[PDB]
C-alpha cells in the first residue's frame, strides 16, 4: 500500500490485557497442576468435550450409588473409568476415592473448569496461525464479542461503581474490591436470542463471578447450564445459570486468591419473569407455572427504596440491608434462570481484590 501496516495490536491496551489474560496459558497449567491432572498423559492440547462428558456421566453414577445405595465393587470400578478418562498423577498425592459427595462436588467442578480451559485452548491453537496478523487480535476475534472499555466518566460507569460499593461489604472482609476496567460487551447473536425474552417483566442487571480460566470459553459460547450429564450435587437451585444482586456473593466465584488478585466479573440482563421465592435448597427439574426463575431469599438485601432502572432494567445497587427474612440459610439472594436465552450480558468488569 502507501503505508507500513504494524504487526502491532489494534486494541486498546485495557482491551489487550483483558485478551492476554483470558488466554494465558500458563494459568491453564497451574490449573492442570492444581487438579494433579498427569500433564505427560494429558497435556492442555488433548482435552476434549467427548472426554469431559463422559466423566461427568460416571460422576453422576456416583451421586446414584451414594444416594440409593452402593457396593465397594462399583464403586472402585466408577473411580478407576473416572481417572482412566482424567489421569491423575502418580507422582503426586493418592487420589480419592469417589465415594462421597464432597468429593463429587469438587471433581464435577474441576470438569467445568477444563470444559472452558479446553474451550479457550482450542480457540487459541485453531485458526491460521500465520503471521498475516497480531496474535492479539486474532484471538480477540475468536471471541466472536465486541468488547470496548467504558470511559470512566460516563453516566454508565458511574453506576456501575456504585453498585459495586453499595453492593461490597465488612461480612466478607477477606479483601475490599477496586474496579480496574469497565468493558461493555456485546457477544454475537445474543441480542436476538433474548429479544422474546425481554417480554418477560421483571428484568435485572445482576453480576456473575466465575475464574478467569473460564472467560474465554464464557464469551465464546455465553453463559450455560450444566449439561443433563452433570451431577446434580451441590446445585442449591438445581441446573440453571446462577446471578447475585451484591457483588460481594459473585466475587467469591472468582476463586481469587492472594497469589493471583485480580478477578472477573460479569453484569448481566436477566429476564427474571415472575419469581419462585426460596429460603432453602430445593433441586429444580420442572418449575410452578406463572414462574419463569427462582429467588434464593438471603439475610441481606440491596435496600430496594435505593434501586435505580437503566433502560427499564432494574439495578438493584442499594446498600446492603437485612432483608427481615425469616428462616433462611442463605447469607444473600441468588437468582437462577434455567433457559440460556433469558441472558444478556453487558458489562465485564476487572477488579483488584485487596486482601486484608
Ligand atoms: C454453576 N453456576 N452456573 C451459573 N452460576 C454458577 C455459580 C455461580 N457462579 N457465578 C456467580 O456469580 C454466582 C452467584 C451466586 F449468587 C450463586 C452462584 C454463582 N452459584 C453457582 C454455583 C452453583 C453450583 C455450583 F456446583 C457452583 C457454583
Amino acid at each position: 500500500n502507501l503505508y507500513f501496516q504494524s504487526m502491532k495490536s489494534k486494541l486498546p491496551k485495557p482491551v489487550q490485557d483483558l485478551i492476554k489474560m483470558i488466554f494465558d496459558v500458563e494459568s491453564m497449567k497451574k490449573a492442570m497442576v492444581e487438579y494433579e491432572i498427569d500433564l505427560q498423559k494429558m497435556p492442555l492440547g488433548k482435552l476434549s468435550k467427548r472426554q469431559i462428558q463422559a466423566a461427568y456421566s460416571i460422576l453422576s453414577e456416583v451421586q446414584q450409588a451414594v444416594s440409593q445405595g452402593s457396593s465397594d465393587s462399583q464403586i472402585l470400578d466408577l473411580s478407576n473409568r473416572f481417572y482412566t478418562l482424567i489421569p491423575h498423577d502418580f507422582g503426586m498425592k493418592k487420589p480419592p476415592l469417589l465415594n462421597n459427595a464432597d468429593s463429587v462436588q469438587a471433581k464435577a467442578e474441576m470438569l467445568d473448569n477444563l470444559l472452558d480451559i479446553e474451550v479457550a485452548y482450542s480457540l487459541l491453537r485453531g485458526g491460521s496461525d500465520d503471521s498475516s496478523k497480531d496474535p492479539i487480535d486474532v484471538n480477540y476475534e475468536k471471541l466472536k464479542t465486541d468488547i470496548k472499555v467504558v470511559d470512566r466518566d460516563s453516566e454508565e460507569a458511574e453506576i456501575i461503581r456504585k453498585y459495586v460499593k453499595n453492593t461490597h461489604a465488612t461480612t466478607h472482609n477477606a479483601y475490599d474490591l477496586e474496579v480496574i476496567d469497565i468493558f461493555k460487551i456485546e457477544r454475537e447473536g445474543e441480542c436476538q436470542r433474548y429479544k422474546p425474552f425481554k417480554q418477560l417483566h421483571n428484568r435485572r442487571l445482576l453480576w456473575h463471578g466465575s475464574r478467569t480460566t473460564n472467560f474465554a470459553g464464557i464469551l465464546s459460547q455465553g453463559l450455560r447450564i450444566a449439561p443433563p450429564e452433570a451431577p446434580v450435587t451441590g446445585y442449591m437451585f438445581g441446573k440453571g445459570i446462577y446471578f447475585a444482586d451484591m457483588v460481594s456473593k459473585s466475587a467469591n466465584y472468582c476463586h481469587t486468591s492472594q497469589g493471583d488478585p485480580i478477578g472477573l466479573i460479569l453484569l448481566g440482563e436477566v429476564a427474571l419473569g415472575n419469581m419462585y421465592e426460596l429460603k432453602h435448597a430445593s433441586h429444580i427439574s420442572k418449575l410452578p407455572k406463572g414462574k419463569h426463575s427462582v429467588k434464593g431469599l438471603g439475610k441481606t438485601t440491596p435496600d430496594p427504596s435505593a434501586n435505580i432502572s437503566l433502560d427499564g432494567v432494574d439495578v438493584p445497587l442499594g446498600t446492603g440491608i437485612s432483608s427481615g427474612v425469616n428462616d433462611t440459610s442463605l447469607l444473600y439472594n441468588e437468582y437462577i434462570v434455567y433457559d440460556i436465552a433469558q441472558v444478556n450480558l453487558k458489562y465485564l468488569l476487572k477488579l483488584k481484590f485487596n486482601f486484608k
